[PDB]
């Protein structure tokens, strides 16, 4: 069975930490990633079963909006990401977080 | 349970004040400083939730009176999930273990 | 003749979708991910020119359908000059060479 | 005895260098730091007795404002900074400037 | 004397097309790629002043066929001072020596 | 007593012209090139105060003639405090010693 | 359940690669590590069930000794390594080899 | 007072055994691993002096029975001077704070 | 099934000759150069088992004729386990893909 | 008054740590440095008044010889080291150890 | 075709003298300096095979006027295989291109 | 004409003495400190050839008088070729340029 990727991007760092906490609390997913691209835009990346990933992104968005100064910019889930993406984009598991799989 | 508190400012002097005020107001440790572009910097403290509540409150109150810059966003997570510390820069460092 | 295709987005989730759509839509290899600041990110693919065309069209389409998605620029070069690969990040990496 | 911290943030590099120059010329403070948070915002940090830091920050803000294209964004002085700050924020002495103490 | 030619774009795909068009139009070597933020990216060529002149003209024209590209500034220096090679990223690299 | 001159531009081609104009206009050494985000880039020269004044004037003049050229700020310090050397990037490098 | 560690140290690189090859061919262990302490001494580290590690270390020492110029210096297996060791010594799984577990 | 204990071996497998045996024999934390050439590696533990005494003793006893290599040198400092930790690699790391 | 061949020498000139002798003698790609101290250096080739056997023989032969040349060890693995790629430096690099 | 440099070189690391502890305990000197040059040769470097440095090197040698497996290779004190040496050789103070001056 | 010439010494001063003597004797470029342990250091020149031959001979002779020097091995490859440039440190660097 | 002088020792305390003696005995600048493994370290000075001679003689003499001192090799090159400074660590650094 495949490993979905879910992503929440926020403007502001405290919002992105709450997004991540809410995601890993709401469903059986692993936080693998935190990406900065400039202009205040930060993305947290989780992996898991497609439906847990759905459950976690919904939770994260709800909670990140209730952060004081919290702004959500974009979200997306990919149920079955192409194998090529792991080797280029920072969406991959690390050994640090492998205990959470 | 070890809480995390965060104050994000516009500008560097405001964030240093946010940090100073946090650690003076309650028994919390300053563990981190994060830059995300657009002049946005966040200072991160850890400690018991009632102490983190007390310090974010003093940090905001003080950082807003800084000549220039602005408090942009703040948040307290009272019982953060294990997983967060292995990805996000909210973890203790050895340099600040002396302050627990 | 290895064509190059690029989709630039404002925002990261949308660039990751563009990448996924591009490699799913045709026989292209995703070789790159480039950040130039200001929320602007570009994913770069390599392959037969007709494949690159199909992939960049699918990628642009899917990326716009992302919640909060913004495509900023896109382009295909059918016959990139050899000098470009030693300066600009459009070259194959060893990690993705299994995907030719 | 307590070593205060003083900070002038400018939009633009030339003005931050002049702020730094005038700070160390105006009083007994060591320039310890130069901090880039991006988006054109640069901060210079001095350390010294609180009364000396106050005088130097005043000179720096005045001279920086007089730079061709000079722009001062924020300033702030902490008289008695908490010890914890130096191990996280770049407000600390470096060995290269210990000489100027 | 080796002239320097520069084209600064907003957006990455536009700078890659500018690069390609420069080296395809004239006997010039693309030596570098500089990011300075605000989405501003410059591609740098070296060669004869007349060849650099033709390459900059092709680059500026070709950049305007890119959807979402914009050329922000350009410049040629016919006889750059030697001091510049050592401070500014306008120098040949070994990776592109084969293109002289 | 070694002066320091700075021209800050918005855009890279224009900073490279400021640098060329400066070193050709008077007896100064270009020591540095500083990037601070938002397209803001500074070229830094060292020399005799009068040489540095001549060169900063020449530099501003020429940068303003770059297509898309923009000068944001300029300054000369005739006699910088020794402390500045060790914190700010205004120092000679070995690669440019050759040019004093 | 406990993941044993197995180590073969050789004098010479080609022999360490063959030790590694034969270890993972002889039993259900993951090669996790390659450690240079200098002076020609290189160690390869496998992880797995203690009975599998024993069989793989035996195969590796035999095949390495049969290398042209092969030289085995030391070997050792720890059945139940203390958890603290992985955070200091390079005996830990990496993400690139998690696949072979 | 926090003691430091050290066992130096010839060879890597012997040192890993030295480390394993130390942490199992008494309440000590493994903080470090040092390589100095000539096949010489040292494992460093911290803890109370009576616990460090107990663990260096078990570490030596076990590491010497390793097939190949040799225990080369050992030492316990019961109350090491502050200064040592800022120069020598005997200090706790954050990765091993969990083991105090 | 891609074999791996290794010649280890004592001395650098001799390892560079082993490498040349190997790539010229048969259809293999030189992928690596490994240093492990005490003057011990290995050159690593990849190819068909029979090509790699031809080339290792050629390499040893030639290295032994270098003035001061010394071959310390050699080995071929016809069908290396996939796990080895990810731990040991026997993998193709992008810079030598050109040569398969 | 000038800052002497004292040095103890040992074969083996536990000996070099004891050398350093004994030096800073015996006299008013600062440990600034630890240098590895290969072949098991490691040097600890202290700074202080010429006579405290003398007192500390004598203490360090005595103690390093009583280390189990302890071997001392070379020592030297320079009362008044040329200013050029700080900028090339690793004998200089660091900010970490400046609290001990 | 660019030949490669190597001289490996024990000791550093002997390798510096070998280097100097090579470039003074013949039309060759010193491109590199390789340390492999055991006090073994190799200096690498490139040029015409006949010029590399003369430089190696001068290097070996001049090395024997150095007190405490010893030449350990030497070798010339007249026509190195292209694959070698990309693995082994025998390639020109930009810093020495001016000496071709 | 900037001569180069080198003293190589087995052991570090002796190399530091050699350096100190060299710069005290004549008008030379200590520019380098080189490690090639195996306990071998070299200090490099630059200056007038007659100065370098005086300094290397004083350095060799003093280094031998160090408790446990061993000089391994020494050499002076009066007129080092220009190519050597871009490859070998014999060049002035900015940090020591105040000592010309
Ligand atoms: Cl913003
Ligand atoms: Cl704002
Ligand atoms: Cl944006
Ligand atoms: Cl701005
Ligand atoms: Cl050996
Ligand atoms: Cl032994
Ligand atoms: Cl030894
Ligand atoms: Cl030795």
């Amino acid at each position: 069975m495949p490993i979905a990727v879910g992503m929440i991007e926020t403007r502001g760092f405290p919002a992105v930490v709450e997004a991540a906490d809410a995601m890993v609390k709401a469903a059986r997913v692993t936080l693998v990633g935190y990406e900065k691209i400039g202009s205040g835009r930060v993305t947290v990346i989780v992996r898991g079963d497609v439906s847990e990933v759905q459950a976690s992104v919904a939770a994260g968005v709800d909670s990140a909006k209730r952060v004081n100064g919290g702004e959500v910019l974009s979200t997306h889930i990919i149920a079955r990401p192409h194998e090529n993406l792991e080797y280029v984009l920072p969406i991959r598991y690390t050994e640090a977080v492998e205990q959470f799989r």
